[PDB]
């Protein structure tokens, strides 16, 4: 499920962002 | 939040094996 793991990357790599 | 990064990197990882 590639679009699954886009839209979680995106979780993971705004939630990194946040700190 | 490099813990909740994990957590979800986990999930889109995972998800990517399933397809
Ligand atoms: C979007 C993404 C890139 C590299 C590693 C993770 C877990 C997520």
């Amino acid at each position: 499920s590639p679009e699954e793991r886009a839209q979680l990357c995106t979780a993971a790599e705004k939630a990194d962002e946040l700190g």
